[PDB]
């Protein structure tokens, strides 16, 4: 019960995409048992970002997932100690990203240390030309492997003009203590930028996520 019905968020992301270094910090609040959250993000170094903000938004905590009582909740069980995650993202035009997050908590607040790196995006492709509109709603397949929880998803970004820009996500989630390991299940995601300033130096970001068995 260290996870309260309403939890604050504080984060710092550092990284580089196609040679461009940047730092983004964030603060927000969400409802862990309802699987909802809102974050306000600020570019602190590297403004204005020259690449699509939509390659960043899944990097900005599965503790914010509505878990049914008959699926063990790997993420909420891990606290107060917390957990980390490691993620590969391979895009269809051979741009590739790696991201990690170390997630701790103090009081009623989660803290994230995020690293995000991306490279080999075509200079005239949709990421470097900021032609993405949003993340399409996606289902993440969760399963235990090597004693930890994995998540795989074949997701797409929507492009200006209606095209789909595909990315294969693979995440490894590592609790900092032993927890009850769930059977295979799925997490449905909806991700939305609610508002932003001109160059996305300021961004308000929303996620809704819920766990369920397939079928």
């Amino acid at each position: 019960s260290v996870i309260k019905p309403e939890m604050k968020i504080k984060l710092r992301m550092e990284g580089a995409v196609n040679g461009h270094k940047f730092v983004i910090e964030g603060e927000g609040i969400g409802k862990p048992y309802e699987g909802t959250q809102t974050l306000d993000l600020t570019v602190e170094e590297g403004a204005p970002l020259p690449f699509s903000y939509d390659i960043l938004t899944p990097a900005f905590n599965r503790a914010f997932t509505k878990y049914p009582e008959d699926i063990p909740d790997y993420f909420k069980q891990a606290f107060p100690e917390g957990y980390s995650w490691e993620r590969s993202m391979t895009y269809e035009d051979q741009g590739i990203c790696i991201a990690t997050s170390d997630i701790t908590m103090e009081g009623d607040c989660f803290f994230y240390e995020i690293r995000f790196d991306g490279t080999n995006f075509p200079p005239n492709g949709p990421v470097m030309q900021k032609k993405t509109l949003k993340l399409i709603d996606a289902t993440e397949k969760m399963y235990v492997e090597d004693g930890v929880l994995k998540g795989d998803v074949e997701m797409a970004l929507l492009l200006e003009g209606g095209g789909h820009y595909r990315c294969d996500f693979k995440t490894t989630y590592k609790a900092k203590k032993d927890v009850r390991l769930p059977d295979a299940h799925e997490v449905d995601h909806r991700t939305e930028i609610l508002s932003h300033d001109k160059d996305y130096n300021k961004v308000r970001l929303y996620e809704h996520a819920e766990a369920r068995y397939s079928g």
